[PDB]
């Protein structure tokens, strides 16, 4: 039934105005008003025609490039006036109050306040619905004038979403607006430019039509909504008196009472409660990213670095007084770290802690060994350690500072009463374990010295507990006996009564060249005599006792016993390959 | 044509867990380690082929119930042994460790103390790995017996995930995870049931592998890990411990300092700085759902209600004292509501607001039609807003009380000095406008009243002042003239000077009866008289004229003169239409 009526690509934008302003669609924002226009836009210049909806009833549009003679039906072209339109279509109030508007184009448009007065005043004569669509038309003339109505609703957005705390910032963020609207929208200068910086000006307005947020990226304030438009150098300039201000506490900017960390601002606050006379805290304002924590109570035994850090920070952690400012502090993978706390929220600026630790007499044997322990769990070279402990110098390990002098205000303290356990408490992780390993002779006890000794090839010349120098002192004898050898001994040393106790107390006065000893023996294992030979003091008769009573089996014979392939005969346990020519 | 080794699909457990205990996958966790298992498990019920890859390198399994006489393959039967285990595979040194444990069952599980000393001596000869591979094993002896360890590993986990600040809520907490955990591994009593419990509780401690987290939700502390497993009666016990505390601000439960909204924690901080003596605020802590909010500054006009609504919390909004505390207020759909704050983080408990406004001279004429005003904007009934004025009583209208009583507790008067628009101001919105509609004559005064009078449809009655008065006296005329007619009279009554005037000075002193003298008028015009017949006195004379001045053009006087379509003659204006048995 309904007939189309034909348009003409090339219609003059006063034209493709008066045409549009017969819609009657409602816009709720700028957006929406924005976004249909620019779909009517779109229809008229794609072929196949579409349904336009307007205050008169509904109507069809043809875009119609290809205008031959052709045939005789309604047509429109760009020498069409308001007139021709009412013909096809009718009245549209809207549509003649425009083209008054049209009309007095040169009462209004002269100068700049001409334009702000036609500008605030067009209320008077429009309504919301059709500001809207004034705002958003074809005509540059037109749209460069209403558009600025918008300055100061926009202003108006953030100052609202700003804060008020903030305040003292809204006169540098209300000048760089009016400075950069004012670019965009200027009329008498850049005129070349004047149709590309409205087209950019009128997505930036659909950007920000419905709500505005304000949020701290790189410890500077920014509008969200600003940002990938025109309006950007708004967030650039403001960005630019951040980059002024003073450095402060954990690298933040600092201004007035407040301070902005990476990604969230804060009101710093000052005597808070539960805590030393003096001390600040933080307190979150506006949107801010960070963690919820969890705190599981105070400790004083950490000092923060400068450094800064990236770790996630953890959600469960302790709160911590440094600096004058109470801190979140966390554990991540064995070492310390700082972040900003605001009641239970932990920002991301991460800085790096250490715990330091006095020495009060000196590298004590027990510390020695602990730390060399800690050093073997961790993978630290036990070199490297040991010459930092010969310095005699303060020095860095696993994530504390070793110090000899009373304090600098720290104080955990080591002292001739420490344990080799306590040591390790020090550093207790996933990787170093605080089980006695040294104190007893087990063979998980073995275990562990023998694998180190696999790592630190020569961890011999570095274990000065008695303890730990007497299991090192076994391992040696294992491996000087070789396997099959140390299988054997093996099902008995661990079950012969005060050996341990034996090595131990030996290892206490006669240790100095003691294991360089022992790399020389060779069993010999005969009915009456049970010799380690070539080492002619050492401490394991009770253990040559017990292998011998355990060579009182397998009597099978020729030149002595025999375990399976190992004939000990009174040369020396042997099965033949090695060496290099046939010897004895 | 390499291992393809069978199976049977029924092997009894402690074989069953041999087998599988030839595995070299090293488990990260309790949910890794029972997942594992739980896959080979499934895998054998299949009856399809699958690689087992083990200690003793890779291999091949499968098996399907009664297995045929004789194949050329290694085949493990329902009821074979560890010897023809190792037949297959060779050496476990944890398969062993196995069954050795197995034989010492008659030792360590005869008592609960005996179980409990096993338990916590398992690392003494099995490690981190084996025992998570215990703790999922499927003979129930076994796996039961190592579970107990992991009740005080999460518990730990609990006292953790709480934090210090809820440090008294511990023993509680400790309580039921004692007693849940006592009765889901109980081996002594409920033992038909022991299969399923055991089942159950290794769910629950996949659940609670990795991490614990805490939340509040329904105003109680829960161990989100808990929920949907057997342990999920913990938080239950605790939500029971929790319904019984005393309700306290904005509906929390109140514990020692702190109060528990619907989802979230906070302590309760004393004598906060910018604020009268006495004032609280709150601080949440631990894992809380909320909104960050932008606040634009302190309000004090707003009375907190009692009354909880389920509404979004805007993001953008003002700080209040309301109960002496500090609050969160905003603007939604026209009503003032209320939210828990703790610094910028505002609660989803929204309670109810109003604003107090004393009527100190009583309902005056402005406020009168300044309320009914707001009423037709916000589509409010008229009648029913009239009949609360009537009353002299307070009311509550659009998010105001109005009250007419002095010293009453909050502040905003009106007073005899109060325009129509002061009225308007308080109720401004998107619907209720500022404009001045009322105090002259144009073309949006009368359309306002045209449509405010079709919707109230004797809105001539209710109006006070002498402007809204002469408003609906032109209104009445301009209805009983008609559409057309009115349409004619619609070109001069802007232009007649000083009409409006007339009209309101008028309506100032002769009100009573007019409208209703008004309604019964029929027009008449020739060039002798320009009347409205039946209405004696009336300020329109100079709309008369200036009608009788228009009805100077297009003549053919035939009865009397024309315009488009419409009459004049020496009887009244008329189109033939409408009436009964023709027209005069």
């Amino acid at each position: 039934l309904r007939d189309v009526i034909l348009v003409s690509k090339d219609i003059p934008e006063q034209l493709c105005d008066a045409l549009f302003f017969y819609t009657s669609h409602n816009p709720k924002d700028y957006a929406d008003a924005f976004a249909v226009r620019q779909k009517f836009d779109r229809n008229l210049q794609t072929g196949k025609q579409f349904k336009f909806e307007t205050v008169c009833g509904l109507f069809l549009l043809k875009g119609v490039d290809k205008i031959t003679p052709g045939v005789p039906a309604k047509v429109l072209k760009a020498t069409s006036k308001l007139a021709d339109l009412e013909d096809i279509f009718g009245v549209s109030p809207f549509a003649r109050k425009y083209r008054e508007l049209l009309k007095t184009a040169c009462q209004w448009s002269l100068t700049v306040e001409a334009l702000d007065v036609r500008a605030q005043t067009l209320d008077e004569i429009f309504d919301p619905t059709e500001i809207l669509w004034l705002q958003v038309a074809a005509k540059i003339h037109v749209s460069s004038m209403a558009m600025r109505r918008l300055v100061g609703e926009v202003t108006a957005k953030v100052m609202d979403a700003l804060g008020s705390n903030l305040s003292a910032l809204f006169q540098i963020f209300k000048q760089q607006i009016v400075r950069i609207f004012q670019k965009a929208l200027a009329i008498f200068e850049n005129v070349s430019e004047l149709p590309q910086r409205i087209a950019a000006l009128k997505m930036a307005f659909a950007k920000c039509a419905r709500s505005i947020t304000v949020v701290v990226m790189e410890r500077t304030l920014v509008v969200r909504e600003f940002a990938g438009t025109c309006l950007a150098s708004i967030n650039g300039a403001v960005a630019k008196f951040f980059e002024e201000l003073p450095n402060g506490f954990m690298g933040a900017k600092i201004f007035t009472t407040l301070a902005f960390f990476k990604e969230a601002a804060v009101r710093i606050v000052e005597n808070i409660p539960n805590a030393p006379r003096g001390t600040k805290g933080f307190e979150v304002v506006g949107n801010a990213k960070g963690t919820q924590v969890v705190v599981r109570g105070m400790r004083n035994d950490l000092t923060l670095l400068d450094q800064k850090a990236d770790i996630p920070v953890e959600s469960e952690g302790w709160s911590a007084i440094l600096g004058g400012h109470l801190c979140y502090v966390f554990r991540s993978g064995d070492r310390f770290y700082a972040a900003p706390l605001s009641g239970n929220f932990a920002l991301h600026d991460v800085h790096c802690c250490e715990r330091v630790v006095c020495l009060s007499d000196g590298v004590t044997p027990e510390i020695n060994d602990g730390l060399i322990l800690a050093a073997i769990y961790s993978s630290f070279s036990v070199a490297e350690l040991v010459a930092a402990i010969k310095k005699g110098e303060p020095f860095k390990f696993l994530g504390h500072k070793f110090v000899y002098a009373k304090d600098a205000a720290v104080s955990f303290t080591l002292a001739k009463a420490a344990t080799i356990a306590d040591v390790l408490r020090l550093f207790q992780s996933a990787r170093v374990k605080v089980e006695d390993v040294w104190s007893s002779l087990t063979e998980k006890s073995f275990e562990f010295w023998r694998l180190a000794y696999g790592k630190v090839r020569n961890l011999e010349e570095f274990v000065k507990t008695c303890f730990c120098k007497a299991q090192m002192a076994i391992v040696i004898l294992a491996t000087v006996l070789g396997e099959g050898i140390w299988h054997l001994v093996s099902q008995v040393i661990y079950k012969v009564g005060g050996l341990f106790t034996k090595v131990v107390d030996f290892c206490e006065k006669y240790w100095k060249g003691f294991c360089a000893q022992l790399k020389r023996a060779k069993l010999i294992v005969t009915e009456t005599l049970c010799v380690l030979k070539g080492v002619a003091q050492h401490c394991f008769q009770l253990l040559l006792d017990a292998i011998q009573f355990m060579y009182k089996s397998f009597r099978k014979c020729a030149l002595g016993r025999i375990h399976g392939d190992l004939l000990f005969w009174k040369g020396g346990v042997h099965k033949i390959i090695q060496e290099g020519d046939e010897i004895w």
